[PDB]
């Protein structure tokens, strides 16, 4: 199984904002690196508690939850990525996507 996935087309979506940038899933967590400004957050794969994914203004989108209550969403994604995306954090994160 892969043990990265790579979305450059998706967007950090901050009160109704939609940052483009790029979302790299990695064993040990997720990053994203906001093309704009040059941001980048870091999610541990420990600190993650609950992962939704649903259909958002453009395509589907993850919603995350982090065990110290920050929320992280990115959007745009094709539906036809839930699959891998499903997969990945069950096998290195240890949590089931929850549809919504």
């Amino acid at each position: 199984m892969a043990e990265t996935l790579e979305f450059n087309d998706v967007y950090q979506e901050v009160k109704g904002s939609m940052n483009d940038g790029r979302l790299r899933l990695s064993r040990q967590g997720i990053i994203f690196k906001n093309s704009k400004t040059g941001k980048v957050d870091n999610i541990q794969a420990g600190e993650l508690t609950e992962g939704i994914w649903r259909r958002v203004a453009l395509g589907h989108g993850l919603k995350l939850l982090t065990k110290n209550g920050h929320v992280y969403k990115y959007d745009g994604f094709r539906e036809s990525e839930f699959e891998k995306l499903s997969d990945f954090f069950k096998t290195h994160y240890r949590l089931e996507l929850m549809e919504k």
